[PDB]
């Protein structure tokens, strides 16, 4: 029984129901920044006890920060933002939820109604902007749609496949005085007669049957297996086959397992894109066929029947054909699956020991590898220490560019949403925030932001939001004082000619530039830098065992290539081994 | 006769060719930041000798620069930015252009042709996203569309009334070889057969003769004029007519001079808002009768024959209805009246002395003012310093919020383009990086922003940028540790209820949070703070005779408010002229 | 061409319409509100300052009533065949001006608008700026239901006429007293007219009869009335007309009549489209 400030019979500001609503969604923190167009809705905050703000340094600081408390969570982010330049801020955050599928609600203030399309002050037609980029928006046009606008954006932001919607609220109905009816109906005919049924027997039963056909299976996972933990890994104890993850699906399935062949795709493992090249089933669970995976789609997984089980209808049969496809939640599909493949389980005589022995072989002639320049740091190095010194129990988030792919290879995540990371969008500036939200969700976790100098500079001004909130996030900044995914395609695609990619001071081009440190310092952030790998294990320990904020200043040779690498558009025929910028 | 790097017959790159097209518009810099859809661009940025690349830290950085950089030259500004992530950073950009008609010229990388709608790496249908918030924008679908295209968005964005222009290019069309064709015809016979004839003599006659017969003429001038310094000087010489301006169009008139009443509207002095108010005559030269200027149209100039010349036929009886009005460019209106004013000099007896002294009176009885409160700093006194020490030659660019609009209180501009301001989006974190477009322009030129502790460290990434590239950006900061315009509003309208506009930290209350002292030390930029109004003068002295980049941090009290103030939707009666947070 | 019409006058506009102030052509004055009003205020003044006003634009009306004498409007009448515009200055006579007319689109839509005097507004009901063929039947139909006790007349074209035909059961059905002109010169004649003076009066599609029978008159439009239950003629000499209107008015109910005309006739006077006064066209056919 929900318990409401407001008397049943008590008119009160739109702005005060808004809250409310909020409130009735569950909604403990917001991440929001104040402006004119929303004032109204931030005085209604600090009259709720149950609502707490962060207030962040930058809109789009804030929305990121939604999007790492979401994807930490499994729980909604919610960011508010005023009108126009307020509004504008949040549109990468957006585009990059809706690419992920990150359920977010986002509350815009706007310009009163009737000042709406007259070029008014600090107005935007933010609706018209961010059709395309988000699941669904709304225009509130009276102050009694409110409680059915909110709760439709609830369940629209968190159900089928999640994804952000925007609420854009006029001043004047924040303003207005009025009764609010929660006991209105969703307005939701169409999606709700869209929703997949829960799957039925016939379409497991045939899945079921062609992995008792086949010889060398290989399970392909994704994101939409992230709260299918427990089933997922039942489902791999009945069966025994293997499991390749996408950058995205990274803890679904226990990365240190015997079964894991990590991740697959332009940065995947050789082992993890030979089974799926050599596979003859292919168990597509959570995932959407991306070119980052596949390649030329004509040679991907050409030897397998392939099944495919996605929320999203259109999905299935996008870019590769499947043989056998489900359309429904996976966490049933696997449930399904379970129970017959427990009640047939001798019947069955399931036995991929030679196919995973096959595999194995490929594991120890083609390993992750990296290789030591005498005292200079291994930023893989660096990552694989932070893995035994947190135990892989920590809450890892990232920017975008090499470093974001040494932190998806050399962690091994043990649960879902440990992972963090722009995958679709690919956002630089992503990990500070995310990691701020992260550690909003899960107080007692462990949360480090692995970090590059051009992703980390990007938001910078949210450690002043860190360090005010007291927030334990450390920064694990990996700098090799360039761009440096850039500059790996400059060297591999463009004769190594530099164009723009170097970060630091061609004045002092032997100094660090930035001082990243004095950053920091400048929001009374303790902080430390490392350059000798002997001194990286204990210069790590210091960052996490000092209490709150941390940042290390880990200093890499920037000639490092991230490895393996298949070509965009190519083949695994085509993948390159060896190499780097020296 | 221009000087290609290829030969007529050689076929090159398609980026090859969107980078000669630059060059044959005239273009010297550009503000690009790498990314994977658009590096073909950026190779064939270094292989040009005339275009200068100037690196930022941040894509909102880089649009930021190329708005200060257009602003204080009267040239488009150029920015470049990479697919997705890159491209949807550049929104608040392009929004903020589109409001305050700023020519810009944006340039986005895109995915392969064949990739477009199918949810690819790194993909935003930036087209449609900002269709909405650009004056126009394409997306190229064929090499040899390039030359024709980049005509045309330069055209559109520099003629009639001036706005950003965005063009999406696929990244297969940068790579296509082809032989471009430089003699194509733009396609644009709908937008040239509407652009405005050169004003007809009737209507000029008709305005220069309600001159004669008015008594109380006031001229409202604004963004329109900032080409039109020398004309608009010789109308007030030959008419005698006293000036106000918008925020837009601060310096059109110089604004020492005696017949000037400065800037009119919200946060406007009485003595403008007067004038207009008792007017029989308003003269809207370059203007749209935005509300902070009006209030409530039905009372704004109530008395006066209103005269409207504007470059677009759209804002003509927007809001206000004229009685005459002229569809033009207000340079050549200027010129035609001149002319007439002229040769008719003493067949019209024009003398408005009896008015100009009741103006004058309103102007001793009610000026600008602020108090001094012990050795505390007057924002208003700092900026009035920095007025003298700069002989008011100085181009400033500020951020938004109360910093801003004393800016535009207490300096007195002589010259137009010497103002960099966000006025109808007020996109905060503004100032920094249009400073570094303006010093980038105006290389001999003192630059100086003057911003807020909350709108500077929006872009303080931006910092490094200034060093790297030697400018001798100097950055007034004004600390008065919160969110000062939505703090005055809240005192005036939420008895004072703070609603998340402290910006310092809690813990810590009397320090000053963050240290941004140390932001500068991080990027190598020399700096200091000062406490005492007594040691004002020289610090700032310091600040401009230290050769190089400079970050001055100016300690306010925050109970200062913005005065005077007529509230929003108010009347003249409704003046504000007393009182603060105290 | 907008930079030559009224190049010499200050223009007032007043229009309910803000974005239609200054869209084309630029007002020296303007009002943006209902011209009713605006009208009413004037007149106030115009009474009260009505002697202090000495206005008398005699000398100007004068020299527009010269212009009116050498230049009116004008029909050329050969043998017994019927001049379209004389047919309608004898509707216009026989229903003393107080007739609802709708029409078609094309020649005969023109001839309408010049050789009938509207005494009132809405007597005119006609299809201007889309300009589509097919609305003269049905709009009379919906005139006479909004005003029964009226006369009302669909002065159409052959074209025009066919394209929505079926709606003459609907007239039968609802018993409405609506009366048919139909003015038949057996081809798309605005059409026909702009292949006369532009494409060397070359034939493209603009003959709507039967080529196998080029000098019937095709189709049979008193079939489609008959089809229908409604009373119709054919008129085809010019001395017949006057009595063949007046049957069709005295006529209690629907009514058709088929007027047959030359084809050859253009309507006059006419500016070329984008030109200007000097461009106007006063004489010529397609004989
Ligand atoms: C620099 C860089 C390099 C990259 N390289 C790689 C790489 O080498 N390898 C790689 O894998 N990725 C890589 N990516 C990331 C890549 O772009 C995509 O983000 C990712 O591959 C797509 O994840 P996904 O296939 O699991 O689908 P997701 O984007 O995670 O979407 C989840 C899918 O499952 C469906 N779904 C959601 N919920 C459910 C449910 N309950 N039941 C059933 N279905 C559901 C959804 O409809 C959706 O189709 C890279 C990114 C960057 C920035
Ligand atoms: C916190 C804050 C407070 C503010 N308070 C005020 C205030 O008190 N007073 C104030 O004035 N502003 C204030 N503003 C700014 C305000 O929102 C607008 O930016 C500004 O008033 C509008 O400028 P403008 O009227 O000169 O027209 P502009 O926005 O500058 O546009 C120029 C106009 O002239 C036309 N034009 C352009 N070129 C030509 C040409 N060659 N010939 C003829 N016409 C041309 C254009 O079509 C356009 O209509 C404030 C902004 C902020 C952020
Ligand atoms: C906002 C933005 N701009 C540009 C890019 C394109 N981009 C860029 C410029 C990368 C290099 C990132 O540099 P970094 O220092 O943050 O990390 P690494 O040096 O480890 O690559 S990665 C990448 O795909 C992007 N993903 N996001
Ligand atoms: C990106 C953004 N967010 C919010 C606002 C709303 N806003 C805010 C939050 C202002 C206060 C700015 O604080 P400041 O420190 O930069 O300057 P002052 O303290 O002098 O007001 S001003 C204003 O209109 C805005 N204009 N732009
Ligand atoms: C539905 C439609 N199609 C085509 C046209 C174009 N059009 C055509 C084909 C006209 C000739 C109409 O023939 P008509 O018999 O109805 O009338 P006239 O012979 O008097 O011109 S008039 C004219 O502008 C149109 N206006 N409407
Ligand atoms: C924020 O912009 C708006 O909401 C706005 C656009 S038009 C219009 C009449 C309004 S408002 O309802 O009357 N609030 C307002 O002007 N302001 N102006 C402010 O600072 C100048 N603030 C803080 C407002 O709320
Ligand atoms: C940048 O995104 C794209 O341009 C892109 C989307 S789909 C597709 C086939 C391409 S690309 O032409 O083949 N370049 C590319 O993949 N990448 N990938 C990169 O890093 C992972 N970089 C730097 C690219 O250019
Ligand atoms: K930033
Ligand atoms: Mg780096
Ligand atoms: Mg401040
Ligand atoms: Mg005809």
């Amino acid at each position: 029984t929900f318990i409401s400030r407001f008397a049943p019979d008590q008119p009160r500001k739109g702005a005060d129901i808004l809250v409310e609503a909020l409130e009735r969604q569950g909604v403990e923190t917001v991440f929001a920044y104040p402006g004119g167009a929303s004032m109204e809705i931030h005085q209604a905050l600090t009259r709720s006890s149950s609502i707490r703000n962060v207030l962040p340094r930058h809109e789009q600081g804030g929305v990121f920060a939604a999007e790492g408390y979401a994807r930490s969570s499994g729980k909604p982010g919610i960011c508010i933002a005023t009108s126009g330049p307020g509004a504008t801020n949040l549109v990468s955050g957006l585009a990059d939820a809706l690419l992920d599928s990150v359920p977010l609600v986002a509350i815009t203030g706007q310009v009163p109604r009737r000042m709406i399309g007259t070029d008014a002050f600090q107005e935007t037609p933010i609706v018209e902007v961010t059709r395309s980029i988000t699941k669904h928006n709304y225009l509130v046009m009276d102050v009694e749609d409110i409680p059915r606008i909110i709760e439709e954006a609830f369940f629209l932001a968190t159900s089928g496949r999640p994804g952000p919607v925007l609420v854009d609220v006029p001043k004047d109905i924040q303003q207005q005085l009025a009764i609010p009816n929660w006991e209105q109906a969703m307005r939701l005919p169409g999606y709700m007669s869209r929703m997949p049924k829960p799957p039925e027997d016939s379409h497991l039963e045939q899945i079921v049957r062609l992995i008792s056909e086949s010889k060398k299976p290989v399970l392909y996972v994704g994101g939409g297996c992230l709260n299918s933990s427990d089933e997922l890994g039942r489902f791999v104890e009945l069966t025994g086959i293997p499991v390749a993850s996408t950058l995205m699906g990274l803890g679904s399935y226990p990365c240190d397992d015997e079964l894991s062949l990590h991740m697959l795709g332009m940065h995947g493992t050789v082992y993890a894109n030979y089974a799926v090249e050599h596979s003859d089933l292919l168990l597509a669970f959570g995932v959407r066929f991306d070119d980052r995976v596949t390649g030329k789609l004509e040679a991907f997984a050409s030897r397998a029947k392939i099944v495919h089980i996605d929320i999203d209808s259109a999905e299935i049969g996008k870019n590769k054909t499947p043989h056998v496809s489900v359309c429904g939640d996976v966490k049933l599909a696997l449930q399904g699956m379970n129970k017959v493949l427990e009640n047939r389980a001798e019947e069955l005589k399931l036995d991929f020991g030679v196919w995973r022995n096959e595999l194995n072989v490929q594991k120890q002639k083609f390993p992750l590898s990296f290789k030591t320049f005498g005292e200079a740091i291994p930023p893989q190095y660096a990552i694989k220490v932070l893995d035994e010194l947190t135990d892989g129990k920590a809450i890892i988030s990232t920017g975008v560019g090499q470093h974001q792919m040494w932190a998806a290879q050399f962690y091994n995540y043990k649960k879902p949403r440990q992972w963090l990371s722009s995958g679709g969008l690919g956002a630089m500036g992503f990990g500070l925030p995310a990691a701020i939200g992260a550690s909003v969700a899960n107080p007692d976790a462990i949360v480090v932001d692995i970090d590059g100098d051009g992703s980390f500079i990007m938001n910078v001004q949210e450690l002043a939001t860190i360090r005010v909130e007291n927030l334990p996030v450390k920064v694990l900044l990996l700098n090799n004082q360039h761009l440096g995914m850039v500059m790996q395609w400059e060297d591999r695609f463009y004769k190594a000619n530099r164009a723009h990619t170097f970060l630091g001071d061609p004045a002092q081009e032997d100094e660090i530039f930035p001082n990243m440190l004095l950053f920091a310092a400048a929001c009374g952030i303790p902080a430390a830098r490392v350059t000798k790998k002997a001194d990286l294990r204990e210069a790590i320990q210091t960052m996490l065992d000092t209490p709150g904020p941390y940042l290390l200043d880990v200093i890499c040779p920037h000639q490092e290539h991230v490895l393996p690498m298949i070509p965009s558009g190519g083949t695994f025929n085509d993948v390159i081994t060896e190499g780097d910028g020296r």
